[PDB]
């Protein structure tokens, strides 16, 4: 199967501010697979920060608990990432994808959405 991903919602934001990223997915991937938001800081590799499962349950990395919130809408085929209490460590390109896309030979990452956090 082929999936297509389009992230949006990023931009320049002051420290402590907030942003909401959106992730529109093709086919039936949001409802069928577990979805996750990834970020790739300058120099680093993509890391999973938030994951949402078929039950609607969520799991986060320690650094983002209380600041990030992930949610999805199956009808809209969209995965959301509410980002609060932003820090310079949150400056990165943010991507969404299937929680298991390593199995798929079509390594399809999206263009992502850039997030930049300034200093008041
Ligand atoms: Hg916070």
């Amino acid at each position: 199967m082929q999936v297509q991903l389009v992230e949006s919602g990023g931009g320049l934001v002051q420290a402590g501010g907030s942003l909401r990223l959106s992730c529109v997915v093709s086919g039936s991937a949001v409802s069928d697979y577990a979805m996750g938001w990834y970020r790739q800081a300058p120099g680093k590799q993509r890391e999973l920060v938030a994951a949402i499962y078929n039950s609607g349950r969520t799991n986060y990395v320690d650094s983002v608990k209380g600041r990030f919130t992930i949610s999805k809408d199956n009808a809209k085929k969209t995965v959301y990432l509410q980002m609060n209490c932003l820090k310079p460590e949150d400056t990165a390109d943010y991507f969404c994808n299937l929680l298991g896309a390593t199995t798929m030979s079509n390594a399809v990452w999206g263009q992502g959405t850039q997030v930049t956090v300034s200093s008041h």
